[PDB]
């Protein structure tokens, strides 16, 4: 149906992301999406805040993706409606 892209820092993605969302940080977004997804695919993106989200949507649309929409409120808005999330294995040297 549609693909979900998390454009936040990969470190952030690891701490929790929308279940099934793909990790595609802003800096590598156009490259990865261009090589992994067809431009006719319905894409839904969320980042850390409205600003970063908008930036990502504009980058994808300018790259030729025909259907790119924003998930308003991002991860917080998603958890607010009881949506599923996943955390990734990683460690901290802190
Ligand atoms: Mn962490
Ligand atoms: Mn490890
Ligand atoms: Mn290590």
């Amino acid at each position: 149906a549609f693909t979900i892209l998390d454009v936040r820092d990969r470190s952030t993605y690891n701490d929790g992301h929308i279940m099934g969302a793909m990790a595609m940080p802003i800096e590598d977004l156009v490259d990865r999406a261009s090589s992994s997804l067809e431009k006719s695919r319905d894409i839904y993106v969320y980042g850390a805040g409205d600003e970063q989200t908008s930036q990502a949507v504009n980058l994808l649309r300018s790259a030729g993706f025909e259907h790119v929409s924003e998930l308003k409120g991002g991860l917080a808005a998603w958890k607010a409606i009881g949506g599923p999330t996943e955390l990734e294995h990683h460690h901290h040297h802190h």
